[PDB]
């Protein structure tokens, strides 16, 4: 699968290379039911005009990583998972190198899963944290 | 260039190469208390399941709120940056546009706070995103 | 009903005057399905040791007001409503007088309702805002 | 008096009369990077349905995070106050205790950020509450 997203269905409405994710280059490294990690190389496509990594990039990386780590478990159970809320706090700017994300599952309820995502730069500093609440619902189709 | 506020003579990254230029955000109106922006939905704004990406609502809110604060404080020697964002997703968007309206609710000496509503073509509320914006002295 | 909370059941596990709400003195003024208002007189019981209204008081008032405004609609439909998340931002301290809250319903989904609560002082200044997400689930008993 | 940090000679409100003294919060450990507190559940901490009040988790997180920051910055001429709190409720608590553990995750010059886990007697995670704490020069 492109970007290493979990391969859980035969076809997807939008190919990975055309999505926001494939455009900026998000890649999943490890993925388990309780923990997943992903990273992205910073290029201008991830920056805003003042030269820092965009606020939206940290949110998008957290959202994809936490939701897909959820999809990877629940999809075969006949469920979908979508992001329901995201709370992100920005501690230090990233200007270049990579952003690495580590998502840790802190609650798995029957309707809601909750993941804490830490976003670090190449020196290992904590630049942002992003909490994701993921809704889990029976598939429609 | 997106109609972002033109406050400086040079910018490190050109608008068309930024995340904002890549997905196509454009500012429509901008005043100190209220700003609006919009974007057409294309695959670049979607995730693999075909819905507008969670990141895209957050990106829009953050650019709009922060640049609407830049518009006011830059000429005063201040920089403005997003410090936190809280986004809640009520209804997905599949196609058409996403239209954002940011309303300034607090303007403190060190922090401004904006509420950003994000609506689809039918005018339905699809997400809200609160942005807290830190305002600090420019570093020379 | 004590504090003017919606009267939706014959008996409640804890009487109003013994609850956190009745202890600090929260009172509901208006209540509709899309809008509710409440207030509280500030006394030391609502303050922290440095003399300001406690952070917890703004959250508690928002949580009670948004959840009960939800209970008032859904209870007779056989549902319960509980607070699922709360995000509060504090703009200006309140030292005395009253805190008045106005909750406005911004989304009513089939599993989740979302209320924005503004908290003002007696001069009408906006001192805090508190977003409440309320989960709505079938009753257990 | 709750074991709060004793940083000043006089406090405007005595601990037993504060919201914190009224519901019974007590600090157990406090270091610059980590603090713990607990409270017994009584009706005063509950809402009318018999569950611990949403406000009670938020109150606990906010007092603990802020006072753990006071402990460090007060002697440096700074005051600390809660600037935002985000609390998510995973499982209700009906009786027993609520035990809070606050871990400092960022300590910036103007903002500190703490994550506070709130657990019941069985040690289950019932809520988490992130606290952002503004740190500013004391006003004389
Ligand atoms: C928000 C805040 C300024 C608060 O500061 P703090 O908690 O007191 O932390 P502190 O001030 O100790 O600084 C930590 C790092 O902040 C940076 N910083 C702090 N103050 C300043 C300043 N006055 N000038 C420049 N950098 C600063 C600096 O990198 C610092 O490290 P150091 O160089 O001092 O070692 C700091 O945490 C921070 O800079 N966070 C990152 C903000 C960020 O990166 N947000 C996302 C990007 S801007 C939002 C956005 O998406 C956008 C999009 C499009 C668009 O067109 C415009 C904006
Ligand atoms: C979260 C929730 C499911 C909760 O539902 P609710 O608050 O109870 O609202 P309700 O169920 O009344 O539904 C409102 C709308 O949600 C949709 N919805 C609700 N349940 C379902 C379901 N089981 N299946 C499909 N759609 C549903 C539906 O569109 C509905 O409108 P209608 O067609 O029923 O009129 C609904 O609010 C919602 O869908 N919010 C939008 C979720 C969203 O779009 N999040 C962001 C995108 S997914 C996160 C992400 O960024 C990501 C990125 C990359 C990647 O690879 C994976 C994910
Ligand atoms: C957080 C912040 C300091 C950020 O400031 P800002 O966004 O730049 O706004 P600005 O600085 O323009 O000031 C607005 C108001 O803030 C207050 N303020 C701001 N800076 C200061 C300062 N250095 N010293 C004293 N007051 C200040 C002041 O009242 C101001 O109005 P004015 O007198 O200047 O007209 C300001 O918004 C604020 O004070 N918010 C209220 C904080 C609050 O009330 N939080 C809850 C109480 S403390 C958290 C807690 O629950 C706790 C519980 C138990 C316990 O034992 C300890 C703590
Ligand atoms: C929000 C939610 C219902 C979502 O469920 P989820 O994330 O899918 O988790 P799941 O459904 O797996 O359930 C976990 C636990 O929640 C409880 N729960 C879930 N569904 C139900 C239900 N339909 N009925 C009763 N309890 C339920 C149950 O305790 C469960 O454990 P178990 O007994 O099933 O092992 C669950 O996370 C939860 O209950 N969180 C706690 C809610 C809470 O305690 N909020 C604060 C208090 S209510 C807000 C308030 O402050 C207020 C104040 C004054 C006032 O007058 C009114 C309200």
């Amino acid at each position: 699968t492109g970007g290493n997203l979990p391969d859980v269905a035969s076809h997807y409405p939008v190919a990975y290379e055309q999505t926001l994710d494939g455009t900026v280059g998000f890649v999943i490294d490890e993925m388990t039911p309780e923990r997943a990690t992903a990273s992205v190389e910073v290029t201008d496509t991830l920056r805003q005009r003042w030269g820092l990594v965009h606020g939206g990039a940290y949110c998008a990386l957290a959202a994809m990583l936490a939701t897909e780590a959820t999809v990877a478990v629940v999809h075969e159970k006949g469920m979908m998972a979508v992001g329901q809320s995201n709370h992100t706090s920005f501690f230090r700017p990233v200007k270049e190198g990579h952003v690495r994300a580590e998502a840790v599952r802190i609650h798995a309820g029957s309707t809601t899963w909750f993941w804490d995502v830490s976003l670090r730069d190449d020196a290992g500093r904590l630049c942002a944290v992003s909490s994701m609440s993921i809704a889990v619902r029976p598939r429609r189709d």
